[PDB]
C-alpha cells in the first residue's frame, strides 16, 4: 500500500518533531 506507506512517512514527519 503506497498510500498507507506515505501516510506512515507523513506521520513520522510530525512524529519526528
Amino acid at each position: 500500500g503506497i498510500l498507507d506507506i506515505k501516510n506512515k512517512v507523513s506521520n513520522l514527519f510530525k512524529k519526528i518533531k
